[PDB]
């Protein structure tokens, strides 16, 4: 109420307890994908929305309509989840009320994961999954692509993708809590280490090393914050303050302003990472955070 | 999706037979309050709120606060329901979005029903329920008054029995298809009645009877619309255009600018009576309806 | 500041005094126009527009692109000055603002004045400067046609004259304290008289008498407010409190509304009779009422 | 018009021939400040606004009040102009235009420039300027403390200042542009230096020295950028991508961040330096971030 969030304070120490936990003993990766999945697609969708599940051709996930959209204008959303977990069903309650505060369709679109598919079985699922909505007739002009962390991390790294494949950039990309660098370096793992209570160095480093699978922490497509980020498109980064990704979005952001782009960076005090994810808990920053996002989502197309 | 609104087609049609069924066969008062509250109450309420129950000094309801709301601003809505049925309970799921768009406290209150409780109980109640608001420290300029139909009916007759007692009025009232003629006087009986598929003359009728048990339709705490509206507070109307009870809209309008009252009336093409308390059916024109008041509520408390 | 209106009581007086003298010794028509043009064409237009003059078939007027428009978008505006005065280069600083802040191309129209060109002459005018805007390539959903007093008398006759002649509406109509009853009958004569510093009956009358030039009061195209409004497009209608002409507005919305028209009517309480052409004057309400009708224009055409 | 700046593409070209000129004539201070006033002064001031010169215990400037503005917040606004030149006067066409925006009391304030009074009398000015408004009667928590350039040098070493005095923070800070590194480093003299028409490396070497009299750039309260942030209130900043003081923001930024801070940085594409002060040139992107601004000063406020 009244400007403060009354949950963050109670979210966070959940948190610390709930990392303490998981730092302790390392569970089961399908069996976190079940929990994952179980607690998320449990979160009611945006009021007002047909979703339709998609299957053609090894593309695979949802169109999102909010009956209020402009359903010439399209959203890219790729969940995150290190790279480990994650789905379509689990982000819906993000996605959904993404599209719906845009007043856009979202394509809400699954990715192969690691460890059963490294590097480049995502990568090549998410220029595949572009290619899917262009040939539902959405011009670029018309695409916003989008992911959190992980997702983030696919989102940043299609530009790239479709830069070397000399291909037309979408309008636009919103990253929230964009994992960029996959070697860890940054101030704020140490700056902002003690403020991050739900994401560690350790962890990352773990879901680096499943996804490159001996591919190497250097390379661009792996880790966007080491391109150059000429001709990429206009950008709206979203980053809690109390993340120890945090360098990554301001590198990125860095690196987008000096290759010439149109950047926006909110860096919210007191957040935690992907804290719009967690809009269900954090009612007050996660759905302010939602229509923040919306906004600008709505505004670059047009 | 692009403008429309693809549910008031198929909505208007299950009014059609709904009404169609409920003049054949008149149902029973408690039958109809179980089955009201039941539809109503299953609707989620707005996320991100905290619902408590109010019991004392034979004030009845629910305080909302929508986690991002201004405490210190509050909205005090009666349900309407011809002043038959409806409660609390029916009606939290749109006083809590309309709180959530307008970030205040809502006062979701009751008031005592015919035909078990004629006039003036109802009015008396929500005389009562303004006080209680005031009294939790509340100043006038801080309350935004509001209820559709009969809520509506009591709402613009709690300012008259204000202006009666010589009290500082609310900032503003907002009033949602008003019922403010109970003689069902109007061009819009005639000019609507083939366009509205909820609401009848004849059902009108039989709730003014009940409401008034002998008291004339002609005195103005009855029917608002044939009070003078001198020194009453700004005012925000939304009614539908394919109402009956458009006229009544309209003649206040008349009778608040003739007073020389700030007044806003919006009519809304193809709206059916109430359609935002509708908005699990309507979420197109609902939720929009919804933003539109929740916006004047938050200016006018501003 | 703070809400309040710091000038407009200052206004009134100054309306006082000069109605006074304009009661008591009424001045010459050519010499009242050029006063008019004097005094309006000496206000600074709005930031950032290109006007560029119309004179092509007996079609005059100006096109204003107020740089950040979307230039498939049009405001035709006809300006008011009760059928005897006012030009273009009068309204054009009321016009101008009133795109930039729709951010829609304005096309500000000239059209024959009483006496010596009475009805049909602006009429006629009004319908070729609606062709001519068809003409440059604007469908009819690209366009809001509105104008204040007579202006609103003429773009509320130009929907009627197309309606008549079974052509394609515009996408709404915007009218600022329009005049929509030569025949001067309302509750607000009475109700307002004492309170409108700046409108009287005789005025009206007399205004009325030399653009009818003995055709009737009657005639639904004279008046407006006399019509059916049967399948005119959506509606935005501005009007102040404290003005005869009040009962025009509030009856053509009870018309529009009965026709099942999307209707917002906005009364202003405390405001003068065209009181954002008086900007200048009334920064504070003036400027507000034209990014109030500014954002109606904009959402109007999608 | 059409999402586009029409005028920036002419206004970078007048910039490379005005930066050419300058670069082979380095002209006289005295001269460049009357020239300055000249162009600036004729600028007419934001619509509706009163004006009050200010000068008393050596602070010096203007109380701008927008008729329509909260008396009770106040934006402390700081010129640029390398702490050379720039004036109260030369500013008010931007500072008006803010304050209009924002809907909040301005106070435009002169500071003491180099050569004559090299560092620290123009942030001991500030810092006045600042005691100033507070014993005005104006809380921390309702001042936004601002400027662009030079005067974002000041706002920012201003912040410090009240740090260092273990004094209350204003609600914010807003910077245009500001120029935080007096010792000319960053990626961006390269990256962006020859999209920059406006502002070389050499140019704020010159006004650099005069600033410092022999001072180190190495001094966090002349170069901001070299400071640690802690503590310090909510940062909006504004800069264009073609500046060669684009570095100098995003240093800020991940400060900012790494202290913690709410931080929002909007990196415009295509943007000089201070796009806003030229507004009269660049009627689009120039009004259209002063309403950017204006909404952050607003909510910020609020």
């Amino acid at each position: 109420m009244n400007g403060n969030d009354p949950d963050i304070a109670g979210f966070k120490q959940q948190l610390v307890q709930m990392t303490a936990m998981r730092e302790s003993q390392p569970p089961s990766i399908e069996i976190e994908r079940q929990m994952f999945d179980a607690q998320h697609g449990a979160v009611p969708p945006a009021e007002g929305c047909l979703i339709e599940p998609i299957s053609t051709g090894g593309v695979r996930g949802e169109r999102i309509t909010p009956k209020s959209a402009d359903t010439s204008k399209a959203l890219i959303y790729f969940h995150g989840g290190g790279h480990l977990f994650g789905s379509a069903l689990s982000h819906r309650h993000l996605v959904s009320r993404l599209a719906a505060a845009a007043g856009v369709v979202a394509y809400n679109m699954e990715y192969r994961l690691a460890p059963e598919n490294p590097y480049p079985a995502g990568l090549d699922d998410a220029e595949q999954a572009y290619r899917f909505v262009l040939a539902q007739g959405f011009k670029p002009e018309d695409i916003i692509v989008a992911g959190e962390s992980a997702g983030g991390n696919l989102a940043a790294a299609l530009l790239l993708k479709l830069r070397d494949q000399d291909l037309p950039q979408p309008a636009g990309a919103y990253l929230l809590s964009p994992w960029l660098d996959m070697s860890q370096s940054g101030a704020s793992y140490e700056a902002r280490g003690p403020h991050d209570p739900m994401i560690t160095h350790n962890a990352l480093t773990g879901c680096s090393a499943a996804y490159r699978a001996g591919a190497s922490a250097e390379d661009p497509l792996i880790s966007p914050a080491k391109a150059d980020l000429a001709d990429l498109p206009s950008l709206f980064i979203q980053v809690g303050a109390d993340e120890v990704l945090l360098s990554d979005s301001v590198e990125f952001t860095r690196r987008a302003a000096l290759a010439g782009l149109d950047v926006r960076l909110h860096v919210w005090a007191n957040m935690v990472h992907a804290w719009p994810l967690f809009h269900f808990a954090l009612p007050v920053s996660g759905l302010a955070a939602i229509d923040e996002a919306g906004a600008w989502i709505s505004r670059q197309l047009g």
